[PDB]
């Protein structure tokens, strides 16, 4: 098949710019597609180049009210896997019904629900002409993600798997190691709290970066204030 | 008249603690009492001791969903005054129909609408058993606020009047100078962006402090990130 050509392409749009993650799961105070939409508007008006969002309802609302490029995920627990970021083809298919341009998925070394294989997920995303982002936790996972044909890798899961670096701050070391090894874009994502950290990520060769909670989780932002008192 | 005695009193509750301002005016993406209530829940869950809020509808919603103490204001422009933070008795009366425990008002040296006198507003607040906060821009304004019977003074308007220090950062000097000179509590309010600045304000003798946009205005938080790129 064929389609009209667009002038702007998501990876070009986000290069050197900020992607804002606008998520609020069911146990979080801002949980509401309406609210996530308004948070994405705020992000757009503060200069965000793209949005990362969770679930079909939030993705569809954000797309409608901002018209920014979106990295879509579905976060879902399965009884037979530790993976929750877009774990199976079921989630991929659900996301492919939204207009999100990129789909991010856990691309860790771990077994997926139903014993599904990450390559099948990437291929399905590509079969619909969407981009795939590999959320990884280690250097080796990043290298493998490139081999599997992901369009980009993100450091999202560093510190969120038991075998990766345990840290409460941005994993710059993983970022540094990835950029000297893989050729595809490496996106810094996880625990960026300050502009100075964002700047550092880009200075170290991150293609782009994603900030979520330091912008869109006022509970977390509040806590970082109250923790100093 | 008489009333039930409470164990907790607002000034004791906020002493050494953080107050979070949850505001979104009509030109802002989060303008909605629903969203401000959710911001206030987030702030509560993150350790906030009290909330500062604007407008009856937001104040009532925040009180309903958090049960925290509230510093209420009404922001309203008048054609005959530069003052917009609770400028007249009309706004005081509107706020007294809510349960907010403290009312803040501009206590600058400037003429109010209808030639009203700030002392009359303070007295009307006290007559209903509420506390009054003086939002000021200069040291002399802070010194006069105490004389006028305010219960506390805040540095809210420093940098927001033509004759006060113009700055994009917290006015620590005004804070220190008020702490040298007035006996009533001095609240640091305005342009606190980082936990380190919050700590600094308390270390300088602020009784409490208010953080607004750095928690509850994602557009502003996002811009501070994108400005460094
Ligand atoms: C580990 C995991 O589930 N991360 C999720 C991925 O979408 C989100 O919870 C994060 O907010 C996002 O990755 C951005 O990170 P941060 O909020 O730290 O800036
Ligand atoms: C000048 C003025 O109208 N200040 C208002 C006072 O309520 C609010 O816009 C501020 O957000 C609030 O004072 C807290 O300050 P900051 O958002 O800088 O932390
Ligand atoms: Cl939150
Ligand atoms: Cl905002």
């Amino acid at each position: 098949g064929s389609s009209h050509h667009h002038h702007h392409h998501m990876l070009d749009v986000v290069k050197g710019n900020l992607i804002v993650s606008c998520q609020a799961l069911s146990d979080e105070p801002l949980h509401s597609s309406f609210i996530m939409g308004r948070m994405a508007i705020a992000a757009k008006q503060g200069g965000a180049a793209a949005i990362r969002a969770q679930g079909v309802n939030d993705i569809n609302e954000i797309k409608e009210v901002t018209k920014l490029p979106i990295i879509g995920i579905i976060a879902r627990n399965y009884d037979d896997s530790e993976i929750y970021i877009t774990p199976t083809m079921k989630e991929v298919d659900e996301l492919l019904k939204t207009d999100c341009e990129m789909i991010a998925l856990d691309a860790t070394k771990r077994k997926r629900p139903n014993g599904e294989n990450v390559k099948d997920l990437v291929d399905a995303i590509h079969a619909k002409g969407r981009l795939a982002m590999a959320d990884i936790s280690t250097l080796e996972e990043g290298i493998e993600a490139e081999k599997l044909g992901f369009d980009c890798v993100s450091t999202t899961l560093s510190g969120y798997t038991p075998y990766s670096k345990q840290s409460n701050s941005v994993d710059f070391e993983l970022l540094e190691e990835l950029v000297k090894t893989v050729k595809i874009p490496v996106i810094c994502e996880g625990r960026i709290n300050t502009p100075e950290e964002l700047k550092k990520a880009l200075d170290l060769g991150a293609y782009s970066a994603v900030v979520g909670g330091a912008i869109t989780r006022p509970q977390q932002i509040t806590k970082r204030f109250t923790d100093i008192l």
